[PDB]
């Protein structure tokens, strides 16, 4: 039992100093981690002695605290328990930051190989002297291209005093890359030498560069290189084969088949996959490249032997989360209680292809292999590229199957027309053309005698930089993307369709190929069936042109889609997935919820803030109204992902448009689910869902259904993601509800009392969606890793978002705790804190995918420069919160319920 001795500091106030500046000292590393090689963030926090003393510090505090509160004489078990996890996952963390090793290895086939080569960098000195064969010493050194550490190092080796200072290094490219070349002070006995030492790069210390000096000490060597360690077993690969959708070079699988060899004479066999791994000996293995020449095979290896007490420790968390969101006592359970109390030749053929609907019912059903290698039914890719070709969604009365259908079969027409989109005002005048940008043409951008006209500027354009674009610029190598999609369209490349031949990887041909192929094969047969095909379905086209018939196109597109189930093989799909995802394309109700969110709770807002500055209590009809139709509306949001997840066939969460929708999803799951009793909640929440759809809706993510990187096939996707973006809804309407009763304080009038009440309901609203949205925040972090244990090959690097997502953690249990050390203030305080660190938040998903590199890049994009407007709305936020500040005086515990309370 401890004593309260002068030591015993131990108070809340040290353990929020020390997550402030353990969260200050990680987000500086990720900075540095930018400006700098990530050597320079290993160095100076990551691997900094003082970052060990923090954490063990920070158990330490752990302890006294829960000793200093009385939580053992208190039953309090689920607060002890999940508290423990930290403790037991530190443990965890040290042991293989000491003992746990990595390595990466090289293996071709046919090869066998017994030994692995580290990834950090190490330098060597052995001695030899005539008493004595050999003593050899490692030293680990911290230097590259962007950073310089001098060694300073004082040893005794064969029991005589050596020293090692070291100056500087050039890099020099003397053939090996850069040579790095190092010089160098030695004092051996009183000898005192100086030398030059040399490495290749990231590969084995050759001899070459291993240099030998004898003088004092007899005959000493000195090595700067890459280490290697020895396997007690050994390793063979007999393949290393990879898989790519068929027709695309998109990889989707990687391979290797391997044999493992041991005084177990029976080899033993085992396949090797991205997202699986093998376990031997105390030995994991994983996946990572493979050699350029497609026979070759690397893997990397982590004897990490933390493994189980870092498990143990994510099973203690994830339980004692469970307990405490259900136990009877603690603090979840208080504020349910404590709000339960309270109220609160044809040029004019558009109108006549306008009514094909009895073609297109057909045509939108036959399948096309994408350069993705997803099989989409002809609708989707008809839809996306007219939407890139025209901004508009409909050209003219047309749909875009129509003008699809139109352009193909009319080039003379289409490419005359003007329809494909530009916006600026250079482009348009150095192709001579009028000022109005109105959709220039195809033919408009290249001369018969000319070749075409912006291959000059794109070449010099395309390859500059994407952080400095120019207005002109960016609208040029646009259109030559639009152009580019125009062209293949008119050559009809993209209607990789007709044939279903089985000589190629299994690409799906396009007609004209189609009909070479059969050509080419004594498979006259089909051919003379293709060329009844398109002279059938061309003689149909031109009737519905000069007459008004189209039963022959509608019947040749009925043989071409008979031909696609009659040939086709294990690639065809279902006509269900071919009906959701056309119902998808016309329904798609992710562009339609938006703007309805917002308008519904706006105007719910004002009628509850009309109640609240009266003293009035809202009408139950007006709830129950409005929560009846924000649950008909979340349920056809759930419906729509519903039906991509379907159509996707992989969870509709995993490239950053996706990510945005559930992130709405979310947003409005907690105000229609959880928190149904408050309009307040209700109104953030729906608030939520319509901006951050609308914010997806502005176009710069890409919304077309993609098939999964290889990385990402593991069924963890299913869990990392699904809690992890659930988070971010929970703590976004913390900062909603922080923004309102922020207004509510500006309102207060000391004529009014449901304004203060309102605020101390608000206070533990926002309070417990904090500890909800914490608990999944953390629980997903630590399951993540749990999966970054499979895939990547440690299961916490410091990766960039890794850091951030702790930094996060550190920030809102921060905010969770200081209601133990702040008295008097706290519903203005705690409510200054939610808004302000949902910046933490919106670092870790808008900064990290776009401003800082790492490997969780599942959902990145180009860095455009920061808008002075997300500066401008925090000014705004911080004058908001300085001006309540005037009226922050409102005790927690005040007294008279209905009255006050
Ligand atoms: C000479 C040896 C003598 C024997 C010593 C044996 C060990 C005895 C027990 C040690 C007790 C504490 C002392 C150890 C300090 C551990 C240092 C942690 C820092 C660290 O490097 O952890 C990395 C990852 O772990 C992590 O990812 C941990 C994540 C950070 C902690 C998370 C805390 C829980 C979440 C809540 C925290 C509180 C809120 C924070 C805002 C390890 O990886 P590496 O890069 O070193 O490995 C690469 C080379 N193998
Ligand atoms: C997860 C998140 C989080 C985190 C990170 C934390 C972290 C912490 N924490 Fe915590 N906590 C929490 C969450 C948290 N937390 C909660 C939720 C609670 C409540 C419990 C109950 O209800 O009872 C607490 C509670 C608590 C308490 C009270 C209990 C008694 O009875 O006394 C204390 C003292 C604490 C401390 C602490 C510390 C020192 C730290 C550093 C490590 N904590
Ligand atoms: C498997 C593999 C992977 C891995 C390993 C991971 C790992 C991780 N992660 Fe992850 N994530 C992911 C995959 C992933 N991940 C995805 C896919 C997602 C969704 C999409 C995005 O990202 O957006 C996420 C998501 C996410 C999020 C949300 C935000 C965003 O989204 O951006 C977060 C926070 C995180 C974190 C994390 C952490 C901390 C970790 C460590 C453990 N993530």
């Amino acid at each position: 039992m401890m004593n309260i001795i002068k030591t015993l500091f131990c108070s809340m106030k040290m353990v929020l100093l020390l997550i402030g500046i353990y969260a200050t000292a990680c987000g500086i590393a990720t900075f540095i981690e930018k400006y700098e090689g990530t050597l320079a963030a290993r160095l100076w926090v990551y691997d900094a002695f003082w970052f060990e003393i923090l954490h063990i510090w920070l158990v330490a505090c752990l302890i006294g605290c829960f000793i200093t509160s009385k939580a053992w004489q208190r039953k309090k078990y689920a607060s002890l328990l999940l508290h423990a996890s930290f403790i037991v996952i530190i443990i965890g963390a040290g042991i293989t930051r000491y003992y746990g090793f990595e390595g990466l290895m090289n293996l071709r086939e046919g090869q066998s190989v017994n030994f692995i080569s580290t990834n950090t960098h190490y330098i060597f000195i052995q001695i030899k002297n005539p008493q004595g064969d050999v003593e050899s010493v490692r030293i680990p050194t911290y230097i590259d291209e962007k950073v310089n550490h001098k060694i300073n190092q004082h040893l005794t080796f064969f029991g005589k005093p050596l020293t090692l200072h070291t100056e500087e290094f050039t890099a020099k490219q003397v053939n090996m890359s850069e040579l790095f070349i190092l010089n160098a002070s030695i004092d051996f006995l009183g000898k005192n030498e100086k030398t030059l030492i040399m490495r290749d790069g990231n590969n084995a210390p050759t001899k070459e560069n291993i240099t030998m000096l004898e003088i004092e000490g007899y005959k000493i060597f000195l090595a700067w290189g890459i280490d290697n360690i020895a396997l007690p077993f050994s390793i063979k690969l007999k393949k290393f084969e990879l898989e790519r959708y068929p027709g695309s070079n998109s990889p989707a699988s990687y391979t290797s088949e391997v044999e493992v060899l041991d005084g177990q004479n029976p080899p033993l066999p085992f396949r090797i996959f991205m997202n699986n791994v093998l376990d031997y000996g105390g030995y994991r293995f994983f996946q990572s490249s493979y050699h350029p020449d497609e026979k070759g095979s690397i893997l990397s290896v982590n004897n990490d032997p933390g493994k189980t007490p870092t498990y143990i420790g994510y099973a203690m968390l994830i339980l004692g989360v469970i307990w405490l969101l259900f136990d009877k006592n603690g603090r979840f359970a208080t504020l349910g209680r404590f709000l339960k109390t309270q109220k609160f030749d044809i040029p004019s053929m558009i109108k006549a292809l306008a009514d094909t609907s009895s073609l297109t019912n057909d045509f939108d059903r036959i399948l096309v292999q994408d350069f993705g290698g997803r099989i989409k039914p002809m609708h989707t890719l008809a839809n996306e590229y007219i939407h890139k070709l025209t901004q508009q969604r409909t050209f003219k009365g047309l749909n875009p199957s129509q003008v699809f259908l139109g352009m193909l079969f009319y080039p003379q027409e289409w490419q005359s027309i003007q329809m494909i989109a530009t916006k600026s005002p250079k482009l348009r005048q150095i192709l001579g053309l009028d000022e109005n940008q109105k959709h220039i043409a195809y033919i408009d951008v290249f001369t018969p005698q000319g070749q075409y006209i912006l291959q000059n500027y794109v070449e010099a354009a395309n390859l500059k930089s994407p952080s400095l674009r120019d207005t002109f610029e960016k609208d040029v190598i646009s259109v030559d993307e639009r152009i580019n999609y125009a062209f293949l369209i008119y050559t009809g490349q993209v209607l990789r369709i007709f044939p279903d031949n089985k000589s190629p990887n299994n690409q799906w041909l396009y007609p004209l190929q189609a009909i070479s192929s059969a050509v080419a094969q004594d498979d006259t047969k089909k051919a003379k069936e293709l060329m009844q095909i398109y002279k059938k379905f061309a003689q149909g086209m031109q009737q519905g042109i000069n007459t008004h018939n189209w039963q022959e196109a509608a019947q040749a597109t009925r043989d071409i889609r008979t031909f696609q189930q009659n040939n086709g093989g294990s690639l065809l799909i279902s006509p269900a997935k071919v009906d959701s995802e056309i119902w998808l394309n016309l329904y798609n109700p992710f562009y339609q919820l938006t703007y309805p969110y917002i308008f519904i709770s706006i105007v719910l807002f004002i009628i509850v803030l009309v109640g609240i500055l009266k003293n009035t209590p809202t009408r139950p009809l007006i709830h129950k109204v409005f929560y009846i139709l924000l649950f008909a509306l979340f349920i056809l949001h759930t419906c729509g992902l519903g039906l991509r997840w379907y159509v996707s066939e992989h969870a509709p969460w995993s490239n950053a448009y996706e990510s945005m929708l559930y992130i709405a999803w979310a947003a409005i799951l907690s105000g229609v689910v959880f928190f149904r009793r408050s309009n307040l909640a209700l109104c953030a929440s729906s608030f939520l869902a319509g901006m951050t759809l609308f914010v997806a809706n502005l176009g710069d993510m890409d919304p077309q259904i993609g098939n999964l990187m290889p990385v990402l096939k593991s069924y963890w996707l299913n869990i990392h993601v699904s809690v992890i973006t659930a988070s971010y809804g929970f703590l976004g309407l913390c900062f909603m509800l922080g923004l309102i009763t922020l207004i509510m304080f500006l309102l207060r009038n000391e004529k009014r009392s449901q304004v203060d009440c309102s605020i101390l309901s608000l206070s533990a609203l926002n309070e417990m969606s904090m500890i909800l949205g914490l608990f999944l925040l953390s629980v997903g972090n630590f399951l993540g890793g749990i999966w970054a244990n499979e895939s990547w090959g440690r299961y916490w690097g410091w990766d960039s978002k890794e850091t951030w997502a702790l930094i996060s953690i550190g920030v809102y249990a921060i905010i969770l705790h200081l209601r133990f050390v702040v008295p008097k203030n706290f519903p203005f305080i705690f409510a200054s804190a939610s808004v302000i660190g949902f910046f933490s938040v919106l670092m870790t998903y808008f900064g990290v995918n776009y401003y800082l590199t790492g490997m969780h890049s599942y959902a990145a994009g180009e860095a455009e420069p920061v808008p002075l407007w997300v500066e401008l709305m925090v000014a705004g936020i911080i004058l908001l919160i300085i001006i309540a500040s005037r009226k922050r005086v409102l005790d927690m515990p005040h007294l008279h319920h209905h009255h006050h309370h």
